[PDB]
């Protein structure tokens, strides 16, 4: 799993807090930012992102919106930026006020496997 | 005898405090704004010299013109100038969704609406009074 990160940063938002919201979910991760405010990032540690939902208790709008966000290999879900700098998750849509864009590219495991890894059914009897 | 100004926006989380401030007094230098704990912006401005200046310097009369048109109410004409483009002190007319702008109401107390459009805005390169 390659865990690719996509967002901006605008004229009136700090490039400090946007890339700490970004690592409140994804600690490990590179990012670059051009001239422009385009921000690529790139992460592998799933486990913040793991603990998080659970805390929250939010698996069951995990799991949907991965299974909507599957498109072949890849699986591209869109968090809120926001309240990711109090490190909170928050499944919003592409043309949020903007949002952190994550896509995670399958390498070797199968769809099933993540989403069960991820966002498994219940609170329940999970993969590791 | 006054036009009031009243500028309304927001600093969500991630945007800088300093930034939007000053995105605001590009465009009105004299501005006095409070900020809610929740980020809601509070401000009023007085002088329109910068926003005169800005619209005349950036070719922009006739988007200037319509859109101050288009948002009028009667006595309160309402626009929404992109936060963004601001920082620049580009003037740019956009929506009220916009990823948020600067909503400005100006009050015509004692002034007529008409005369305040050819005051700003006024019509291709005509008569400009001060």
């Amino acid at each position: 799993v390659e865990i690719e990160i996509r967002t901006k940063i605008h004229p009136t938002e700090s490039e400090d807090k946007v890339l700490k919201a970004i690592r409140n979910i994804f600690p490990d991760a590179e990012i670059e930012i051009s001239e422009e405010g385009e921000v690529y990032g790139r992460a592998y540690s799933l486990d913040r992102f793991r603990e998080l939902l659970r805390k929250q208790r939010i698996l069951d709008t995990a799991r949907s919106e991965i299974l909507k966000g599957r498109n072949g290999k890849e699986v591209t879900i869109y968090l809120n930026k926001q309240t990711a700098t109090v490190s909170r998750i928050n499944f919003c849509d592409e043309n949020a006020v903007s949002p952190i864009k994550v896509t995670f590219r399958l390498n070797n495991i199968p769809f099933s496997r993540f989403l069960d890894y991820i966002a498994p059914e219940t609170k329940d009897g999970r993969p590791v």
